[PDB]
């Protein structure tokens, strides 16, 4: 404990496997240090090539383990540092070690690959090209997952989620297809961490174009996502909500699967969740669902979710309120006249008008857009007057006319539009 770099270098350069082993172990402990671990000094000393060569000493499993751990400590730092480990030839060496008869050594290799793949798209794809996926999946090829050591199972799930991570580009379609069945199995495993990381992996794969959303949804995971959406553990709910949120940016049939799985019955509690980001992401998800078909809007109505949207619009973090505004504009643009009537009876007008005094230019356009849609529904019933009166009684015109002095063009036109058509002669 507490060796200098000079001494580690000296032991590692000796012609003595045991001396090298003690020095490597000393290096790992130094790199394990919590405050200010001298990763850059270790790299500057030229130790990484030597650590990588110790990975192949199949005759001396303890120096395999120490250098794996030392190297993983470097690889779990910055991108330059991870680059240094990769530049040392570590990826093939680590993939070879997945096959090691020592679980401790196999596990380090899993964690190493996880940190390398997790650093970015190019390294993720490099790990895949070196053929990491097959021996990783082979480590989970048992009849029942419960028979694997918990920490072992957690490390493998974490590493697979990293192979699913990042965009531009997203992972190769072939690799996603190869990984997905094991992922679906992990998503049914009873361990909070395995579930959380499985959820993350799904949320990564669903974060893109509808074809990738489809690859996931064809595998029947949506009912399991909805169940996880109801969990007590925030670290499961958070990625499950993200995945559900991604899926409803897809086609109407993809969205409908989310509704069919019973997802909307969880949203009264999500739209009032004490954690700001859950509530934000729930309202975003709602805005994509109110942008769907009229029968899908009708299910939002039937689950009693409209009062909850009115509530979030009335009081919430501003970014959440911005999402609720979108949910409303999407609802009003695609909704039937009866569905828009119902929205106004729930009390949408007053908190809609109040958000017109926000100095965020975009929410103003969104709200004015929704007001226009509601008037068009009112035009079909001849309640245009009652609507104008109602808007005027909560202070709507004060906010709408003051928006004519607004130094943004798109706002002013649509602002003046309204004052003219529904508040004149
Ligand atoms: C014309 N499409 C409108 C639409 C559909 C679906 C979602 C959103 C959205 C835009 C910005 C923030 N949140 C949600 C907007």
């Amino acid at each position: 404990v507490n060796w200098s770099v000079e001494d580690i270098v000296k032991g590692i350069n000796s012609n003595n496997l045991e001396s090298q082993l003690q020095a490597t172990q000393a290096a790992r402990k130094l790199l394990s240090r919590e405050k200010q671990p001298p990763i850059d000094n270790i790299i500057r000393a030229g130790l990484i090539p030597k650590f990588v060569s110790f990975l192949g000493k199949t005759d001396c499993s303890p120096i395999q383990f120490e250098s794996a751990w030392a190297l993983t400590n470097i690889a779990s730092g910055t991108s330059e540092q991870t680059k240094a480990v990769v530049d040392g030839g570590a990826i093939p060496a680590f993939i070879s070690l997945l096959a090691s008869p020592h679980a401790h050594i196999s596990e380090q290799a899993v964690w190493a690959l996880g940190n390398i793949a997790g650093d970015g798209s190019a390294f993720r794809d490099l790990v895949i090209k070196h053929g990491a996926i097959d021996p990783l999946l082979a480590l989970l090829a048992v009849p029942d997952l419960s028979t694997l050591a918990c920490g072992y199972l957690r490390n493998l799930t974490w590493t697979l989620s990293n192979l699913c991570r990042n965009k531009n580009p997203a992972p190769p379609l072939d690799a996603v297809e190869q990984i997905l069945p094991t992922l679906v199995r992990l998503l049914h495993h009873n361990d909070p961490e395995v579930l959380a990381d499985s959820c993350w992996a799904i949320s990564y794969l669903t974060d893109g174009p509808n074809e990738r959303i489809e690859m996931v949804v064809k595998k029947g995971v949506v009912p399991q996502l909805v169940k996880l959406l109801g969990a007590t553990e925030l670290p499961i709910v958070t990625p499950a909500l993200r995945a559900i949120g991604n899926i409803v940016t897809g086609t109407d049939e993809q969205t409908q699967k989310v509704i069919d799985a019973g997802a909307l019955a969880v949203f009264p509690s999500l739209l009032t969740n004490p954690k700001t980001n859950i509530q934000k992401e729930a309202t975003w998800t709602m805005s994509n669902i109110t942008a769907g078909r009229q029968d899908q809007i009708q299910q939002v109505v039937n689950h009693g979710l409209v009062p909850f949207l009115v509530g979030v619009l009335s009081k919430a973090d501003f970014k959440t309120q911005k999402e609720a505004a979108w949910a409303i504009t999407n609802y009003t643009s695609g909704g039937t006249v009866e569905q828009i009537v119902y929205l106004v009876h729930c009390g949408i007008i007053e908190p809609l008008m109040n958000l017109l005094s926000a100095k965020d230019t975009k929410i103003i356009q969104v709200i004015l857009d929704a007001i226009s849609n509601i008037f068009q529904a009112a035009e079909k019933l001849g309640e245009t007057e009652k609507l104008s009166i109602m808007i005027e009684e909560c202070g709507g015109l004060d906010k709408i006319e003051a928006l004519q002095r607004h130094e943004n063009e798109s706002v002013y036109k649509a602002s003046l539009n309204l004052i003219e058509k529904y508040f004149s002669v």
